[PDB]
């Protein structure tokens, strides 16, 4: 029970926690119907709108007015944002020339520059191209401050997942807001954007910025705003909070608009009708900046302008129906649209067979506009599996399309058309899904463009801007130091945990009974007294230092003419294998006498080696090599590529992809990039958590052996950003692309796999692009430790994703 009979007079949008028995007058009281009786009539004052006019100047100080143009208002804190322009001859902020802000210029009493986040919903990156012509305030912020060409959202590219990611630095699988809708089988309950369930704290994991702030004694304004509070009132309320006394004023503030998402749904992202809503958002930015100017705060506050996701052309004419593939759509529930999630209509139904469902959904039409995945097979870059609220069966939908359960779910109007022309939610590397980031203020750089970056990285930066220590999150702290003039974070290299051994020859060829045969021999090699010493191997093949191993284990560094490896005695295969291929390198075949050749490695004991007998007994599993024999520098050097310590388990289906990569693509990359350095190796993630497995977690081994089966294989391909220098003699910034390829028994993912590999393997690889950082989590390795670049530059490099968009 609250006593509603109280008043909000001289209390509207107050901040304090007010508790029941007292009625409320804050941001969210409406949501709870717990407002004082006069809130609506008093705090939503709408009369005369939100701008002064020439005739209102001087103004008899009336209290029905939405905002004031009285002689005193700069005193009574209540001015319309344009009061000074219209009534005292000052200029709008946007008409003043950009001036660098080298240090905060703050009134007395301000101890740190405030942070104001201006978040916009569905603001696609390319809307910035509609520039000063339509959005001059925003264009001033963008060109005078620090901007990226775009910011990558998280998957699903919907609003709830993405705002909560912005707030927490976490992937949706970690913070728990994995869609705008979800079902939690432990709560036996469903979360929706509409209604009351969302207000329950049980859904919301992680630690969002306003809590991180509060726990560290830094006051936060409310980030949530009832839908009935108009945009202009949100701005005026921010401005009023900034005028509070020193012991009450917050340091962090957020504004949110539902636009231009709503117009984008209705008209599409390129509809001519999109102009007016963009103009309105710009107007609102200008109200803020004018209000900051009236307060003498426009050279004191750090302003972030950010979006949650983009928008794509999508109409009802472009819908696939599961009823065209499945015999009983009535027994399943589908979360539909720009993604699919399927579960039995009755939870834990024994009749539910996801294998038969996946089979009926797989490559049934030549232009099929979605693709089914078990969630553990989704591209790793999506980080969309490790949560009980994510259904096992997922549909990745093609851009511009929807998936629905059956035709009755689409409502084509008399028109022949639907009401909507725009949607989002698609794969986050899709271009139309990208959004915006601009930072302006004393802490941000002046007239600086920065590379595109992922929204998971912002939380650390907002923390930096506020003097806070971030809660553990998925950002890479220091990757965005290059956005800031100061308050940078000094990151420190993680400590290597296991140090390598450097074994020489400990064994005779006669010590080994691995069941392996090699029907040829390089007799010249046994006369090489320096065989397999470091020599120039490291200089040539390990260009940025050995990866540090950050977990406890036993491994060996192995040197060869063409490659270097870090060989695990625990997993019986390399953790990594590193080599450099010149622009002019020649590709060669595997001679007939060597096709089935595997050689024991006299540096590593029989007992730490694979055996060929296991592979001969595994009816499903074959093997491949991490350094490819195809790229051997000489016939002589080719024999090292057949070492048992270079061998890894591979399904025949995977070998189709891997041979094509090794024999064709690596050289292609070396031609185009003027040499490449490649690091390749295995990944084990049987529990799909994005993190390196411990041994207990590994669930498949080559029959009758302790040889573990990787869930994926990675490769990291580095060269000089300036391609006029060769990979091995690079003086400047680096260029990287990486992959985490799924290690599967079939190519059912690739609809065109019955064809030659030049028709499908590359399309597969582009889908499974990855960040170096993603591989680091999955392997417990740390790359690029010895370079001529700064550590902050390297962290940026490690968070880059090559998108092929
Ligand atoms: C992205 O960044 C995050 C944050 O660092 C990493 O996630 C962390 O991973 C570690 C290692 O697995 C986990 O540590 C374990 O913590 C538990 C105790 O966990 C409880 O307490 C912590 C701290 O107060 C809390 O954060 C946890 O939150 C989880 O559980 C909540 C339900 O209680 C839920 O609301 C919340 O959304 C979150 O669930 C997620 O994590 C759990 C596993 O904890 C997972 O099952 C689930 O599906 C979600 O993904 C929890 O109450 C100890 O007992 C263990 O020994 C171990 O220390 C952290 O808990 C986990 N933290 C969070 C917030 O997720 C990711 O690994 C990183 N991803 C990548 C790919 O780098
Ligand atoms: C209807 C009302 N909507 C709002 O408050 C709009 C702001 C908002 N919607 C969010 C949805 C999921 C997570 N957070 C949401 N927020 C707060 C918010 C979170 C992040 C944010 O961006 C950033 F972090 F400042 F960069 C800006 C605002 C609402 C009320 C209760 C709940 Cl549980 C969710 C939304
Ligand atoms: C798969 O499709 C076939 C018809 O092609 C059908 O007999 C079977 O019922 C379908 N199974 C499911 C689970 O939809
Ligand atoms: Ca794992
Ligand atoms: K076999
Ligand atoms: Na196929
Ligand atoms: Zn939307």
């Amino acid at each position: 029970w609250t006593n509603t009979s109280g008043s909000c007079k001289g209390r509207c949008f107050e901040l304090q926690e007010v508790g029941p028995p007292d009625c409320r007058c804050d941001n969210l009281c409406k949501s709870y119907s717990s407002c004082c009786h006069d809130f609506d009539e008093l705090c939503l004052k709408t009369a005369r709108g939100w701008e002064c006019t020439k005739d209102r100047c001087g103004e008899v100080r009336n209290e029905e007015n939405a905002c004031h143009c009285s002689e005193d208002c700069l005193s009574r804190g209540d001015c319309c944002t344009n009061y000074q322009v219209v009534c005292k001859g000052e200029s709008h902020w946007v008409d003043d020339d950009c001036e660098e802000i080298r240090v905060p210029e703050c009134p007395a009493g301000f101890v740190r520059p405030p942070l104001i986040i201006f978040s916009v919903d569905g603001f696609r990156a390319s809307y910035m191209k509609k520039g000063s012509k339509v959005m001059p305030n925003i264009e001033k912020l963008r060109s005078c401050g620090t901007h990226a060409p775009y910011m990558r959202p998280v998957y699903p590219t919907k609003t709830f997942p993405n705002l909560y990611t912005l707030a927490t630095g976490l992937y949706p699988e970690s913070h728990g807001i994995v869609g705008n809708s979800m079902y939690d089988p432990v709560f036996d309950a469903t979360f929706h954007l509409r209604g009351r369930e969302k207000f329950n704290h049980r859904w919301w994991g992680g630690q969002p910025l306003w809590i991180t702030a509060t726990k560290q004694g830094v006051r936060a304004g409310t980030f949530f705003w009832s839908v009935s509070i108009p945009h202009e009132r949100r701005i005026l309320t921010i401005l009023q909070w900034l005028s509070l006394p020193d012991n009450e004023r917050p340091s962090v503030y957020a504004f949110y608009s539902e636009q231009p998402d709503f117009s984008g749904h209705k008209y599409g992202p390129f509809g001519p009708e999109m102009t007016n809503p963009l103009r309105e958002i710009d107007k609102t930015v200008g109200q803020l900046m004018d209000g900051l100017k009236q307060l003498k705060l426009h050279r004191c506050v750090n302003v972030i302008f950010v979006g949650d996701h983009g928008m794509e052309d999508v109409t009802c004419d472009r819908t696939e129906f599961l009823s065209n593939y499945l015999t009983n759509v009535d027994d399943i529930t589908l979360v539909p649209g720009t993604l699919g999630r399927i579960r039995p209509k009755i939870p834990n139904n024994l009749k539910y067979d996801p294998k038969a469902i996946i089979a009926n959904l797989t490559c049934k039409k030549p232009d099929q506009h979605f693709k089914p995945y078990m969630k553990q097979h989704l591209p790793k870059r999506l980080h969309y599996a490790n949560n009980r609220r994510i259904e096992d069966l997922h549909l990745l939908v093609e851009r511009r399309w929807h998936v629905a359960r059956k035709p009755l779910d689409v409502y084509k109007k008399p028109s022949g058309k639907c009401f909507f022309q725009g949607d989002h939610g698609f794969d986050n590397k899709v271009n139309s899904m990208q959004t915006v980031f601009v930072g302006y203020g004393p802490t941000f750089k002046y007239r600086t463009k920065v590379p595109p970056f992922e929204n998971i990285e912002l939380y650390n930066v907002m923390c930096d801007l506020l003097g806070l220590k971030p809660a553990p999150n998925n950002g890479t702290h220091g990757s965005l130091n290059h956005l800031l003039r100061t308050n940078t974070f000094r990151p420190t290299l993680p400590e290597e945990v296991s140090r390598p051994n450097y074994p020489g020859i400990m064994y005779l060829q006669s010590d080994f009974d691995l069941g392996c045969t090699c029907d040829d021999k390089n007799k010249l090699e046994e006369l090489n007294k320096r065989l397999h010493t470091k020599g120039s191997t490291e200089e040539r093949h390990l260009l940025y230092g050995r990866p540090a191993v950050l977990y406890r284990t036993s491994y060996d560094i192995l040197y060869h003419t063409d490659f270097e490896s870090g060989y695990s005695e625990i997993f019986l295969m390399p953790l990594w294998t590193s080599y450099t291929i010149s622009k002019q390198a020649e590709v060669s075949s595997i001679p007939e006498h060597l096709t089935n050749c595997v050689r024991p490695d006299v540096r590593v004991s029989p007992g730490f080696s694979q055996n060929c007998l296991a592979y001969k007994n595994d009816k499903q599993m074959s093997y491949g090599f991490l350094f490819p024999p195809y790229l051997s520098s000489s016939p002589e050097a080719k024999y090292d590529a057949f070492l048992v310590t270079n061998m890894v388990p591979m399904y025949p289906a995977f070998k189709r992809v891997w041979t094509y990569f090794q024999r064709v693509l690596v050289k292609k990359y070396a031609s185009e990039r003027n040499g490449v350095n490649v690091i390749s190796g295995p990944i084990f993630d049987y529990n799909y958590n994005g993190l390196r497995d411990i041994e207990d977690e590994i669930k498949q081994y080559v029959e009758g052996s302790s040889i573990p089966v990787p869930t994926h294989y990675y490769s990291i391909i580095t060269s000089c950003l300036d391609f006029t220098q060769p990979a091995d003699k690079c003086d400047g910034p680096l260029s990287v692309s990486s992959f985490i390829l799924p290690h599967r028994p079939d190519n059912d993912e690739s609809c065109n796999s019955s064809e030659d590999e030049s028709k499908w393997v590359e399309e597969l690889m582009k889908m499974h692009t990855a960040r170096v950082r993603d591989i680091e989590h999955l392997t417990g390795l740390d790359f690029y430790r010895k370079t001529s670049r700064s550590y902050s530059e390297i962290l940026t490099l490690k968070t880059y994703l090559h998108t092929y968009e």
